[PDB]
């Protein structure tokens, strides 16, 4: 009930309207807890969540507290929070439970209640900067001895997203537009409606506002000073929503000073609570105690907003200091880096002169932290420049209580514009002009290539298919990038999909011995779990289920147990194909699969610099054989508007139109494939939960790629797992963390020992240093 | 001088000795072999002062071991509490001074103070060195003392309390009034014997002890137990009274 209480919609719509003078609204904000509960987690009974805060309310009054936020933030402290001899860590029992807490509520005020009512042994100096992590001797020597290898790590944005709540504040009006923005999309207000209905830029704003005048405001109660006595005419929460206050005709402002000169730094705003909850140990005015309850519910609300969004001046406000807070936050605590790997993940911008400045502020921070940690000569103490960052970076050998970064660009896939061509015209010259900056920067700066170590494209699935990046991989290949990883959108209308989208990958984008594919998820989800909470029948178009139909008769053609299967997708193949292409002869299985091979090929090369030279290659390659008719079939399937318009069109497939066993069939069979390629998966965080139907932790799929007995299905083929923390789902996290949760998992729930979990877990975390993208 | 003395003795009496000689070096032998029995058998002021920092710089060399590189990385190091707080001052300033005096034979860089003569000093000049895994990285343990328990006063064991509690208070005090002392005082334990002293006496200490930033607690589980059922006991009584957390350690546990 907790969560509820500091993550509520109706419960802060009911707070920041209704004036500050009542102080009885225990049975208002019971109501919103139940409102907020059942909207939330409907699936939880109505009985349990009376109980659970019938024990609540009696918890606080024995304590002899009042229901609000101090309290709560008490019981969350005391729930989840003890000190150890690393300082305050996490339960080992209860990390998990935290997880899930940290999806929600931000921790930053619940470390502080710690500090402020269970501090330290000795009154030892402690700052909280990284998230609280739990502690096993085991974890923290094999830490100490392998360290952590991060091959997901986006540099865009902050570390985590208690920082960007502090940077909203920094600057309203950049996160205002960039808020509206988005918002034009329709896909941004659904998401916006969904987390809450009445949200609007206006309401944004107003929110915004108020939080920054509850934080001025506490801040004078909590630095001592005595309130400026226009709290008088202070009575309704909306009145801080126009960052003035009208009192006795004068218009006053709420700002104040504060100690340190960041006023919107973590530790001013850990400071900030920690002298506000030690200032209210015992007792707090009714109102300010509202007014901190209605910070603590737009933060996490706004915190919620922009975890699920993940998933200019705003960008120049940081620019280098946030690429080297993120070291340092890789780094960690200590002189020993608990991170050595790191591959860095940056969007690609069409600007030549933007993309030079990002990569200097990237590298530069890079150099601050090296220079921060290693002292050393430097050939110029001020490079200002990429040659002179790349000059002293040179200088650097590689020894490993450092962090070793790598660059790895992820191309942005986008939605197909009608017409046009070829289905994916406009993106493809969006991406190639992308990679043409990019080239002429690696041939205007050779040494660049020992940091830009790979080509990523991450966006989604269904906008581009992997065949669209064949081209411009094998191009990039030739200009030194040496290393390519494709992200698999895990959206996939049909299990089937999903599983011919990762065979489509291997198969034609050019990934060459270590490489790795991102978010593998359909070849790791069992077809039951899969088929949780999902319709009877599903849809999908022509185009996607022609592709599924043409994968299903060529992995399962020879099974004997499943010829039936194989039969009939490849006799309603050849029937759908009849309906797509309109045609009028007769096409079998074998000649639709040739048509399907030439997908990789360049649509101009398949209607006919190192561009060129991919032209003519491809060009060439269609005609060395002796067939043109499957050729003229795949230039019907680039440039016939009739079959465009097929392609588009949705068919009705049912959920079980394979059974468990054909699809776990199709699954091992792309892991043979997988494993022999000898390409890995990066696998996403377990606290990340948007896969939807695993309903805990350990129903997720990588202990099925661990082998886990009841995990491993029979027949599944060993595959390279590695550990990547791009979009952990959680407000703060961290690699250690993710670390931690897969061994809290295997050591509680599938009961492991510590030395066994500690192998699994160290196995998938050194994958990331065996297919690392860094130069050797 | 032992070994040259023995060497040019025994080279000198390849072939032949005199007989009253021989029967000398065999009385020596012989004294020394039972000196040694009645040490060995006995350990399971000016004496002290006669070594000092000497005694330990030996030992951390010992530790060392022959060669560039030392054979011992982690060495937790365990002394007896004293209750004079000028005696424990001078106690861990020559353990911490020879373990300097080990890390600065071994390893040549820059030192703040060339003759520390204090803890703080030491302290300055140790905080310099990185964990690298060369030479030894030195724990300080201390090993509380259980004591018989004295006839009547109130409950059984009172004045052992009293001077186990004193010892604590000297090792508190210190580490607040040199915090940096928590890097080096990573442990507390209590090893004389488990008869004289149940673990569920060292309970209050140990917790007023872990907020003081001990951060470790190991105890010595005293393996003369009268019978089995009763060792293994008193072995599950440690489990379940003493605050030993997650990494912590017993010793002894025989039974």
């Amino acid at each position: 009930m907790e969560r509820f209480l500091l993550n509520s919609t109706v419960l802060l719509y009911r707070l920041s309207t209704v004036s500050l003078d009542e102080v009885s609204l225990d049975e208002r904000v019971e109501s919103s807890v139940f409102l907020a509960q059942y909207e939330q987690a409907r699936s939880l009974p109505d009985h349990v969540a009376k109980s659970a805060w019938s024990y609540l309310v009696q918890q606080i009054k024995q304590r002899n507290m009042k229901l609000g936020p101090v309290a709560i933030l008490r019981l969350i402290a005391e729930k989840f929070i003890k000190n150890e001899k690393g300082g305050p860590k996490i339960d080992l029992p209860m990390f998990s439970e935290w997880q899930t807490l940290m999806s929600r509520v931000s921790c930053l005020p619940i470390i502080a209640c710690h500090q402020v009512f269970n501090p330290g042994p000795a009154s030892q100096e402690y700052s909280f900067r990284w998230p609280l992590y739990p502690y096993h001797p085991t974890v923290e020597d094999y830490i100490t001895r392998e360290c952590l290898h991060e091959t997901h790590q986006h540099l865009n944005g902050s570390t985590s997203a208690e920082e960007c709540w502090l940077d909203a504040l920094k600057h309203p009006e950049a996160c205002l537009r960039d808020f509206e923005k988005g918002w034009a999309s329709q896909e941004m207000k659904q998401l916006c409606a969904q987390i809450d209905p009445s949200l609007t830029p206006r309401i944004f704003k107003d929110r915004l506002q108020i939080a920054c005048n509850i934080r001025e405001i506490l801040c004078r109660v909590a630095q001592g000073v005595e309130l400026p006595e226009w709290i008088a005419s202070m009575q309704n929460p909306q009145q801080l929503a126009n960052s003035t206050i009208l009192h006795n005709g004068r218009e006053y402002g709420f700002a104040t000073v504060w100690p340190i000169d960041d006023k919107y730094s973590q530790e001013s705003e850990f400071c900030w609570l920690t002298g506000l909850l030690e200032k209210w140990r015992f007792n707090a005015p009714e109102g300010l105690e509202r007014l901190l309850w209605i910070y603590l519910l737009i933060q996490n609300q706004y915190l919620t907003l922009l975890v699920q969004r993940d998933d200019m001046t705003e960008l120049r406000e940081e620019t280098e200091k946030s690429y080297l807070s993120r070291f340092k936050h890789a780094h960690g605590a200590g002189v020993y880096s608990q991170v050595r790997y790191l591959e860095g993940r940056f969007a690609p911008k069409s600007d030549p002169n933007k993309m030079q400045k990002l990569l200097f502020s990237v590298l530069r921070g890079y150099w601050e932290y090296l220079s921060a940690h290693m002292s050393m000569e430097w050939v110029h103490e001020k490079p200002l420049t990429i040659s002179q960052v790349l000059d002293n970076l040179e200088l650097v050998e590689p020894h490993g209580k450092c962090v070793e970064l790598a660059l790895v660009p992820h191309f942005i896939k986008r939605k197909p514009k009608n017409g046009e061509a070829y289905p994916h015209a406009l993106l493809f010259k969006d991406l190639k002009n992308q990679a043409a900056i990019l080239m002429d920067m690696l041939k205007s700066e050779p040494r660049l290539t020992g940091w830009i170590r790979g080509v990523d494209a991450a966006a989604n699935e269904m906008h581009a298919p992997p065949e669209l990046f064949c081209p411009l991989f094998r191009v990039l290949a030739k200009s030194g990038i040496a290393h390519f990883t494709y992200h698999v959108g895990e959206d996939f209308p049909h299990l089937i999909s999903g599983i011919r989208s990762i065979d489509d990958a291997l198969r034609f984008l050019p990934l060459r011995n270590g490489d790795r594919l991102g978010h593998c998820t359909a070849i790791g989800i069992t077809p039951s779990i899969w088929k949780r909470s999902l319709p009877l029948s599903l849809s999908m178009t022509k185009e996607t289920r022609l592709l599924d139909l043409v994968f299903i008769w060529r992995e399962l053609r020879s099974h004997p147990e499943l010829l039936r299967y194989a039969s009939d997708a490849a006799i309603e193949a050849v029937r759908l194909a009849h309906k797509v292409f309109s045609l009028e002869e007769e096409v079998s299985i074998t000649t639709l699969d040739q048509v399907f091979e030439m997908r990789g090929l360049l649509a101009e090369s398949e209607g006919l610099s190192l561009w060129l030279e991919e032209y003519e290659r491809a060009r060439e390659l269609v005609k060395t054989t002796g067939m043109k008719r499957p050729l003229k079939l795949y230039k019907q399937w680039l440039t016939s508007d009739n079959v465009r318009k097929q392609r588009a069109e949705y068919v009705e497939v049912a959920l079980e139109y394979l059974p468990d066993e054909a699809v776990v069939a199709l699954q091992q069979a792309v892991m043979a494939k997988m494993a022999d390629r000898n390409i890995a998966i990066e696998c996403p965080p377990t606290s990340n939960t948007r896969i939807s139907q695993y309903r805990n932790v350990s129903e997720h799929h990588i202990f099925r790629w661990m082998g886990l007995p009841g995990e491993a299905i029979e027949g599944d083929v060993p595959m390279s797992i590695c550990l990547g923390s791009d979009d952990p789902g959680i407000f703060a996290a961290d690699l250690k963390s993710e670390f931690y949760h897969l061994f809290v998992v295997l050591t509680r729930k599938f009961g492991l020992s510590p030395a066994d979990a500690l192998r699994k877990v160290a196995e998938v975390n050194e994958n990331g240093r065996i297919y690392r993208f860094h130069d050797v």
